[PDB]
């Protein structure tokens, strides 16, 4: 498989303006007829190359004349000797039942449905399967009426008929030109939740949400979220929906989370179905997030699309920013910000330090499905948020407005987006662009000095981005660096210089730079990189007391949490070294004191309290070290949890009981009390054993919702309490016929601290509720083991590596996309010790050797083994 390069982009030799598809649907053999109106822009001797994969070509016509001047190559149909304008007709055959990779047209349970991003449309017919070719689609679908009563595609339903032999047909017309990655088709039998939304402007939009028969009771929260999404995009961005129907379909078998197909979103059902006894607060808020995300794509993705796949972040970074703003506006801004930063530092930093490291705009791709990443998405969003930080909200919106004005109806580039923001705002983003072309995490170093003679405070800030496997050259970035300075009573000291105030977002543009501030009437405590103003690692020599000060006094809740993280980091690193030398936890008293203070602070927002009392994950902790000792990390996390549970036992139990709520609401104040409560429970599970087993058992049984029942079940697993096995059997017994609920249980099983966890996970491959045919199940069991049980995945004997190789040997042939997702923990070998590398290297070489090795895996394996 050969790599493609962004610098090689060039405009297509042909365009397609309109395509009329007829599908004669059957799960064994589907016949596709595709009539495309085409135009040659290039030279007469340039043939038309149509992408296609796994199609059985039946016929080729040009202006109705059967065509003799064409050849099939690997992945293409190359057609010669064409006129300047003409009607291409292709008839071909495909086979949804065979399609286990879940790419193109395929079978989800009894339904048929599509996935065309990034390059799945070429698995349905021969086409210009590149997102700078935009066309007007009409889609005619013919099928068995009993099997497939509902026949859906993008746009509006314009025609319909009955046929002989119990068949019927429906036709759809989507008036907006689109690249083919945005095509969808769905056939099957569903319950439908129908409702409507009226835009600011008076357009009445039919909303229709399709779910498997029996599941209508778990649809209204999605429906409600869609309406909140539409309303918010109006209020915040001035954007209204542009069609008359908005369809969403929930399918069980889906590689991604969900898909923004124009007017017909297809969703993994984990991001639609909720009921208080099946779904946690996290689930409700994730459904809100993803619904919004796909809805926001209607403009930042669909009405403006990507010129080529190297511009993926132009829609995803931006659309992620939008979902984060949505979720933040409607909920707790601070809790969303905190969580998003945990994700950035805890997972994405890891990716930017891996052999898969890339810029948010990649320069080289082998399999474009490997580039739907933490970097492109999350770091992408942080890049958008930096622009926002530099422009302020008003100029940002002006920029948005210019972007649409210039590019509505076409495919654009990341550079285009940046130029609109610059032009609209008059802020120079030349240097800022480097964020799009450079990979890796910059490290910002801050040294400071107070001068009491002159009442001045000097920050000396420097930056470097270490080399990455992909890029030997790095240069300084335009890094927006937000500060606040606190006096000894916790009041903010006005930033100023030479009698004029200074903006608190510093422009750190050079390798090294000094900032001087006047009228600093007291030696300040700084808050640095406020609200994570740039996606960088901060290096500053805090005292413990500067940090607890900030936890007490900082104006922004994020800063208070962030300070706690820095306080902990220090002692997480201490104790990992202590573990390695056979020593127990050490923790100064004043650290535990700081967390007592949080627990008992009467005025603190419980949303914040809960995050501060949520210890960094094992993945977050791992970014504190160049070489990860996954066993030491896991053990220290536990031991820190044990130590705090004992120091703070009385406090924890009190706060636990005080936040009891008899009523369940999906409401932001209730969620926060409940999140704090369950944080308290977690520590208590690691306390006196009998009281632990009682509290946890009790909650499991008394819970009137899944948030509380799972918090308890999860504590029972994590602390290994006597009630564990019995509680896990109750859950299995009650929930085994429900896959999305069981995923929760598989995740617990996979992430268990128990010594025989791998043996359990292997057996669970035969569990009644598991199946290798479903991505959600694969990920909940196998992926969670590999990815979220590092202590066991990295058992010193190599059993984890071997397990994953076995599973990947399957998935490489069955579903390469899920395979590539699952390989990721193996690609990180250079962060582990030599003996572990050698085993992981060997595992990777074994995979490299597989017969039909997928391009999805090849790209990652070869990068890892360089
Ligand atoms: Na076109
Ligand atoms: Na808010
Ligand atoms: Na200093
Ligand atoms: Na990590
Ligand atoms: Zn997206």
């Amino acid at each position: 498989p050969q790599a493609k390069y962004r610098h090689d982009y060039r405009a297509p030799d042909y365009q397609i303006t309109d395509i009329d598809l007829t599908f004669d649907l059957d799960a064994q053999k589907t016949v596709v007829t595709a009539v495309s109106q085409a135009v040659r822009h290039g030279a007469s001797d340039a043939p038309l190359r149509l992408n296609g994969e796994d199609l059985k070509l039946v016929s080729v016509h040009i202006n109705d004349e059967p065509w003799t001047a064409w050849k099939e190559e690997e992945g293409a149909l190359v057609i010669s000797n064409l006129p300047e304008r003409f009607t291409l007709k292709i008839i071909n055959e495909i086979s949804p039942a065979a399609n286990t990779a879940l790419e193109g047209l395929y079978q989800s349970g009894d339904a048929l449905c599509t996935q065309c991003e990034a390059e799945g449309f070429r698995h349905i017919t021969y086409y210009l399967d590149r997102p700078d070719v935009l066309a007007r689609f009409t889609t005619k679908i013919i099928a068995d009426k009993i099997k497939y009563p509902f026949l859906l595609s993008n746009g509006n339903r314009v025609a319909q008929g009955e046929l002989e032999n119990g068949r019927h047909w429906v036709q759809w017309q989507d008036p907006f030109p689109k690249p083919c990655y945005l095509f969808a088709l769905v056939a099957g039998d569903f319950d439908v939740l129908r409702d409507t939304f009226t835009t600011r402007s008076g357009r009445e939009v039919a909303l229709e949400l399709y779910v498997d028969r029996g599941n209508l009771d778990r649809a209204p929260w999605a429906m409600t979220s869609l309406k909140n999404s539409m309303k918010w995009d109006e209020e915040r961005f001035g954007l209204e929906y542009d069609l008359d129907i908005y369809m969403i379909v929930a399918v069980d078998f889906f590689n991604m989370g969900a898909m923004e197909n124009k007017g017909l979103n297809i969703f993994n059902s984990k991001y639609v179905l909720a009921r208080t006894d099946t779904a946690t607060d996290k689930d409700y808020l994730d459904i809100e997030r993803v619904i919004g995300h796909e809805y926001f794509h209607n403009w930042t993705g669909n009405r403006v699309t990507c010129r080529d796949w190297f511009q993926l972040s132009l829609k995803e970074g931006l659309t992620v920013f939008r979902d984060q703003e949505f979720s933040s506006d409607l909920g707790s801004r601070a809790v969303n910000r905190i969580n998003n930063v945990r994700t950035m530092r805890g997972l994405q930093f890891a990716e930017d330090a891996s052999p898969m490291a890339h810029p948010i705009r990649p320069d080289m791709v082998i399999e474009m499905n490997n580039f739907y990443t933490l970097t492109v998405y999350e770091k992408g969003a942080e890049v958008i948020r930096m622009i926002h930080t530099l422009l302020g909200e008003e100029n940002f919106q002006k920029g948005m407005q210019l972007y649409f004005e210039r590019h509505d109806g076409s495919a654009a580039t990341c550079d285009d987006f940046v130029q609109a923001m610059e032009d609209a705002s008059n802020v120079d983003l030349s240097h800022f662009r480097r964020w799009y072309s450079q990979s890796g995490t910059p490290i910002v170093t801050v040294k400071d000095d107070y001068n009491p003679e002159t009442e001045q405070y000097t920050l000396t800030i420097s930056q470097r981005t270490p080399a990455t496997p992909d890029q030997a050259e790095k240069q300084p970035l335009h890094i927006p660096f937000a500060i606040e300075l606190y006096d000894n009573e916790g009041k903010v000291i006005p930033l100023q210089k030479g009698g004029h105030p200074v903006n608190s977002v510093l422009n750190v543009t050079q390798a090294e730079q000094t900032f001087v501030f006047d009228n600093v009437y007291f030696q300040p405590v700084p808050a640095l990189l406020c609200e994570f103003s740039a996606p960088v690692k901060l290096e500053y020599k805090w005292s413990d007391q500067q940090l607890t000060f900030l936890m007490r006094h900082a104006r922004n809740d994020f800063s208070r949490w962030d300070a706690a993280q820095s306080l902990l980091a220090t002692y997480i690193k201490l104790n990992v070294a202590r573990h390695q030398q056979g020593q127990p936890l050490s923790l100064p008293v004043h650290v535990a004191d700081a967390f007592r203070a949080v627990l008992l602070d009467e005025k603190i927002d419980p949303a914040l309290a809960a995050e501060i009392l949520t210890l960094p994950s094992v993945n977050e902790m791992a970014e504190l070290f160049d070489i990860i000792d996954p066993i030491a990390i896991a053990e220290v996390r536990e031991a820190l949890t044990r130590t705090l549970a004992t120091e703070l036992a009385d406090e924890l139990l009190a706060i636990y009981n005080a936040n009891y709520q008899s009523e369940y609401r999906v409401e932001h104040e209730d969620i926060a009390k409940r999140t704090l409560r369950n944080a308290c429970l977690r520590f208590l599970a690691f306390g006196e054993t009998h009281l632990a087993d009682v509290l946890v058992s009790k909650q499991f049984h008394e819970a009137n919702n899944m948030t509380d029942a799972l918090a308890a079940l999860s504590a029972a697993v994590a602390a290994q309490l006597p009630c564990r096995d019995a509680l896990m059997q109750e859950y299995d017994d009650k929930w085994h016929q429900n896959g999305l609920v069981m995923d929760k249980w598989f995740i617990l099983q996979a992430t268990s601290p128990a010594a025989n966890v791998l043996e359990t996970v292997r057996g669970l491959l035969q569990h009644r509720s598991f199946t290798m045919s479903n991505p959600n199940r694969i990920r909940s069991l196998i992926g969670a083991f590999a990815g979220s049980n590092p202590a066991a995945f990295h058992a010193e004997d190599g059993s984890g590596y071997l397990f994953l190789v076995e599973m990947l040997t399957d998935l490489n042939s069955r579903n390469p996309q899920v395979a590539s997702r699952l390989i990721e923990p193996l690609i990180r070998l250079k962060r582990y010790d030599a003996k572990r590398q050698e085993k992981m290297r060997a595992a990777l070489e074994q995979l490299k050797g597989l017969e039909n090795l997928s391009g999805d895996l090849y790209e990652k394996i070869t990068k890892a083994l360089a």
